């Protein structure tokens, strides 16, 4: 539980953002991608799990799912890719109204930031440290750290 | 001191590698860019700063130091800016020998990567979870958990 992440892709200004959401917590990591290739997956993968202890992937969509690119990067850094089939059909509403926020938040700093990919790492900042009471980012620290002792 | 990081950029291939190291920790995030402007240096630290509590950055030179766009991340993020003075001078040599062992680890896996950015990736992920006993991943986690409690 502490090791499972999400993968979601959103679109604004068509242009692909890519997000990976620890599922306990609701901490992301995301960035902004030409398009969503089994190379740009991959390596989204690769950057992720040198960062936090990732243990299993719920892949976006089948694609990802097959890519032979992602399935070489999970097995390169240990993570046990699954699908990610809503079998608790809550998950599609809490994935689609965290895209409705972070999308929000885009707009919010869109004075600040000439480039789209600056929105997005403010609204990756801005999420994670959201008080809810306790932040995101909070709550992934306590959580591995209590999975550690 | 669980909020300290400090820059290090270093250089192969021709190419920029961009270096956060957690100092308490030893844990870090990489990326290569392709020369060291202002600009990607206050993009890395936007990101970094979403990711972790970033509360003090030791920047790795003057130009950094002194440019208007990280001066303006580092105030959005409610980052400190310090010079990285080795005042302590067993700062080099660390930062040095981390130097080194990361160029290491990017050399062993240089035939599965077709791409240097691939390779640093790893390289990062290979020093995050090296056991060194416990891992820099491990230990920036203890650090906060241990700060938020
Ligand atoms: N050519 C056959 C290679 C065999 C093959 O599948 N390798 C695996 C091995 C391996 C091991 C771990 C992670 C990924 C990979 C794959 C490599 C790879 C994937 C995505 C990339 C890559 C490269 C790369 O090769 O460095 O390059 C950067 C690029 C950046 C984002 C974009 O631009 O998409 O994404
Ligand atoms: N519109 C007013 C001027 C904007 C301006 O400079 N303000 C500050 C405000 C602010 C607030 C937080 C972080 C950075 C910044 C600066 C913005 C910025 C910096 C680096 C970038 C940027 C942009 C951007 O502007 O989005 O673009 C993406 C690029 C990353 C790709 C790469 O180079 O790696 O690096």
């Amino acid at each position: 539980s502490p090791g499972i992440w999400q993968l979601d892709c959103t679109h604004l200004e068509g242009k692909v953002i890519l997000v990976a959401v620890h599922v306990a917590s609701g901490y992301i990591e995301a960035e902004v991608i030409p398009a969503e290739t089994g190379q740009e997956t991959a390596y989204f993968l690769l950057k992720l799990a040198g960062r936090w202890p990732v243990k299993t992937v719920h892949t976006d969509n089948g694609s990802n799912f097959t890519s032979t690119t992602v399935k070489a990067a999970c097995w390169w850094a240990g993570i046990k890719q699954e699908d990610g089939i809503p079998y608790n059909p809550q998950s599609q509403g809490v994935i689609e109204s965290m895209n409705k926020e972070l999308k929000k938040i885009i707009g919010q700093v869109r004075d600040q930031a000439e480039h789209l990919k600056t929105a997005v790492q403010m609204a990756v900042f801005i999420h994670n440290h959201k008080r809810k009471g306790y932040s995101a980012g909070e709550r992934i620290v306590d959580i591995i750290a209590t999975d550690i002792q």
